[PDB]
């Protein structure tokens, strides 16, 4: 076989928004944060390399090759692409009972491939809960809802 364990994409990092809350943010709140982040795109940027594996997503400065963000895959709450834009949201570590959600925005010719690569690295892990129900017995609306709350 020719299994791929990691992939790196060039992209321009446009910046991020951060949301603090006293309870984990709902789906409706996360989608509001994602739209607001996109609506801010005018435009300063940093060239980055975006590394995706089954364990984590890391953003490296392209020029220095030093990490700027390192997110374990299990903390990603949302990934989407629209045109050349990629939006990636992650729950940041906070003391107990405080919550911080970060929404990063990138631009790349490979936006759709990047979002697809993240999405599938994720739902690979999430479906690894055969040892906790058989995903293949959940409808589309059931699995989709699992991903949006769990
Ligand atoms: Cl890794």
């Amino acid at each position: 076989e020719d299994l791929i364990d990691g992939i790196i994409f060039a992209a321009n990092y446009l910046g991020s928004t951060q949301l603090l809350s006293d309870k984990t943010p709902s789906k409706n709140v996360r989608m509001m944060q994602a739209q607001e982040a996109v609506s801010r795109i005018k435009q300063p940027m940093t060239e980055v390399d975006l590394f995706i594996s089954t364990q984590r997503i890391k953003v490296l400065n392209a020029d220095t090759q030093e990490p700027m963000m390192d997110h374990p895959l299990r903390t990603i709450s949302y990934i989407a692409d629209i045109g050349n834009i990629v939006v990636l949201m992650a729950r940041r570590r906070m003391p107990r009972s405080q919550y911080k959600m970060i929404c990063h925005v990138f631009e790349s010719e490979d936006a759709q491939l990047i979002a697809q690569s993240i999405g599938q690295a994720f739902s690979v892990a999430y479906q690894e809960f055969l040892r906790a129900i058989n995903p293949e017995d959940l409808s589309q609306k059931e699995y989709s809802d699992l991903l949006n709350t769990q």
